[PDB]
């Protein structure tokens, strides 16, 4: 149902166990949960594929949980990162925190009782978790044999170059952690993210079980990258922020209209809500026009009014 | 100096510097420690070598510092062992650790005056420090690519029937620390210990520059051993305690009395106060003398009353 939905619009990277989490949905709501750490003071374009892809859950009747790592910007994910990170101020980053929240609060309904949405910080554990009862109860079940051969950490490990702090290494197991603490207090049986957050995900379920012995769920998403495989986000002068004040809505939709030929589909799909129909009317329609392509004028028209309302549309014309 | 003459008895294995450690300990007292984790209501023979080089560096003049590990015995020390040590309850550990202390106390001097020693307990520092402190503060110092080939653990990994927790695999951070924090609150430029013992103290020689720039220093005591091979302390109903009541002072002589002729005489430079010169003495007035032997008797009249007094001692003998 909703899993094949989301795999006609190639937002699926890896699931878990696709069918007992189809099986599962079918069921019934559930409770799912994305995470974005404090590395800036504004979330980017990369980001808003997995937020919209919360909007896409809860529209199907589910309830998001929107977290952002109050703790885990302390640490640092190293999940895929080349090099080392540097460690931000604990207050820049209560900054940032906030900052997001906000940020991520106008792209999910927080009412509608049943499944509105939630946010979390899970500093609101990690926060106060003395740290001989950090290593014994979530230490006891990881296995650095192991934590060593993940796809996400291998390569930094396995380079008489390149390295990784004792710090980075644990982060693997606060974000598995945030899997098994928000499924106890809500419920929460899946997990969503990007294709390089999979590990994290994966020793999540993990925790989850030999804590709790309940069966978790979990679901990436493609990395989206530019068809002439460049970058995304980035461009001349850097990430095309979600704020207003970081990227212009004029700036913000003139990006869009810039959007590649080999694109502007799949962007439509990935950013939009359009029925995966009209998208693919809309590229017919656009082939066979000895006109210009109005593809971009949509994908511009689209995201621009879900990051910034009408009020940035608005805008982003004047 | 005093290096030398504790390797004249062979209660040496290894110094980090010898040079600017021998020349340090000439400049004036100094402030050392060796610290001993909870594993059970007593302490044993093993334990006694170290614990009485701290009191020979005391007559030297230095002071001495006895930890007992009230946080690290929460978290298991993976030096050179084969499995997983298992966990102690928060409970039975505190326990134990009043006893350990107690036992400790009466093999050191705590009135001497300027070298009076000190008793020392990291639960003091680890039992309410912030995981996400710990992590950054600490972690960002320790790299996972060294940590992995340190050989205390490379048993543990780069092995199929064995394995490490990511509990097991932090202690070592948690000793470095002890020294770095020792340092800064006591000026101890000097960590003793079992040849097992060594790694640990590195990582604290490390993290105590890097935290602090001072140079500190650490020198291991060999794990002594029966010349004939097997394990040290151990008989038919096992470990030799220092308490009366896991060990009778009878049997505690008696256990002394046994000892065979090949390690006598090192027993006597290890566990003892006599003079290497003495010690000498007895070994030839021993060899060609029709008699039998009275190191055996020597020995174990002088552990005796160290480790029980002069009760436990008139008490070995009815
Ligand atoms: N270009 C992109 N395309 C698709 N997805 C992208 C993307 N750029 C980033 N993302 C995803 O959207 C999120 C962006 O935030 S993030 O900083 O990368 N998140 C992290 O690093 C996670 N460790 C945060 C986290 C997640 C769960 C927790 O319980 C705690 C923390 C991640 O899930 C990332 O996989
Ligand atoms: N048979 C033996 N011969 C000589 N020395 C021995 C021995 N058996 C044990 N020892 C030494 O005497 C001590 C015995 O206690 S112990 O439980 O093994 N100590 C430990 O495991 C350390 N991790 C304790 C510790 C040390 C320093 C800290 O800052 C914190 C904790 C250690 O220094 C050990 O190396």
């Amino acid at each position: 149902n909703l899993i094949k939905q989301l795999q006609e619009r190639g937002l699926v990277a890896q699931v878990t166990d696709e069918e007992a989490l189809a099986e599962r949905l079918a069921q019934g709501p559930i409770a799912l949960v994305c995470g974005f750490d404090p590395t800036a003071d504004s979330l980017h374009l990369g980001h808003l594929v997995p937020l919209l892809c919360l909007k896409r859950f809860q529209q199907a009747g589910h309830k998001p949980v929107a977290l952002v790592g109050g703790a885990t910007g302390l640490i640092g994910d190293p999940s895929f990162k080349a090099a080392e990170r540097k460690l931000n101020t604990e207050e820049t980053v209560q900054e940032w925190v906030d900052k997001i929240r906000k940020q991520v609060a106008p792209f999910l309904d927080f009412d509608c009782g049943e499944n509105s949405a939630i946010a979390a910080n899970n500093y609101d554990w990690f926060g106060n978790m003395n740290v001989l009862t950090f290593l014994r109860d979530i230490g006891k079940h990881f296995s650095v044999n192991q934590m060593i051969n993940k796809e996400a950490v291998k390569q930094r490990l396995n380079r008489e170059d390149q390295g990784i702090s004792f710090t980075e290494f644990s982060y693997n197991l606060l974000q598995g952690y945030d899997f098994a603490c928000l499924n106890k207090q809500y419920g929460v049986v899946l997990c969503i993210g990007g294709s390089d957050q999979w590990g994290n995900i994966t020793s999540g379920i993990d925790l989850t079980r030999r804590l709790h012995q309940n069966q978790v769920f979990g679901l990436t998403v493609p990395l989206i990258t530019k068809a002439d495989g460049t970058k995304f986000g980035k461009t001349e002068g850097g990430a095309v922020w979600l704020d207003p004040k970081k990227t212009s809505p004029y700036k913000f939709y003139q990006f869009w209209i810039n959007t590649a030929d080999a694109d502007v589909y799949r962007f439509l799909k990935f950013f939009t809500f359009m029925s995966i129909e009209e998208i693919n009317a809309l590229e017919e329609e656009d082939k066979n026009s000895g006109k210009a392509p109005r593809a971009q004028y949509v994908l511009a028209e689209q995201v621009t009014r879900l990051v910034h309302g009408e009020e940035g549309l608005q805008a982003a014309k004047r």
